[PDB]
């Protein structure tokens, strides 16, 4: 197994996957690393099994269809994995915890949003469709772009949104377009 957390790239108290060489901090893994379970298989491994069980699940899909899917166990897992892929980027730090807004010439968003809030919402099964989860994730970046206006810090929102969107298209097998 690796000697650093796959998500945050630090050592520490690590839980090792039984079916692949990745390791995790307890609350870096999503869902949080399960208490017992020997062997234990990480979310990367669980996602790969879904694909292997249904090879056709990789054929291209329309985003509008994906968004209307109910949050059954497999879609729940896919959203958890997509959330984890965003935390894997170090620039996620800016969007993880609850923001506050006091900048001359700007007003804070009407509906603040942050990664840990989305994480709690997934854990509590608050989303009934994929659309719920995707809307909250896109809101994080849209709030940031609107608040920071012409400051160059707006680019951090563009960058992390790009990681989100690329991973969304990969995990949900969205049909490739020009
Ligand atoms: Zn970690
Ligand atoms: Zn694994
Ligand atoms: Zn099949």
């Amino acid at each position: 197994n690796s000697n650093i957390c796959e998500v945050c790239n630090k050592w520490g108290r690590l839980f090792c996957c039984d079916t692949c060489p990745r390791s995790f901090h307890e609350h870096c893994h999503i869902p949080s690393v399960e208490a017992n379970k020997n062997p234990w298989s990480c979310i990367f491994c669980r996602i790969k099994t879904i694909q292997e069980r249904c090879p056709e699940s990789q054929s291209g899909h329309q985003e509008s269809e994906v968004l209307m899917r109910q949050m059954l166990p497999e879609e729940q897992l896919k959203c958890e994995f997509l959330l984890l892929k965003v935390y894997c980027d170090s620039k996620s730090c800016f969007f993880a915890s609850e923001p506050y807004y006091n900048r001359e010439g700007s007003q804070g968003p009407q509906k603040p949003m942050w990664l840990n809030k989305v994480k709690t919402s997934l854990n509590e099964q608050m989303y009934t469709r994929v659309e719920g989860f995707v809307q909250d994730m896109r809101l994080i970046f849209h709030n940031h772009k609107e608040f920071y206006r012409e400051d160059k810090f707006t680019r951090l929102g563009i960058q992390v949104q790009d990681i989100f969107e690329k991973n969304f298209r990969n995990i949900f097998a969205i049909q490739e377009t020009s």
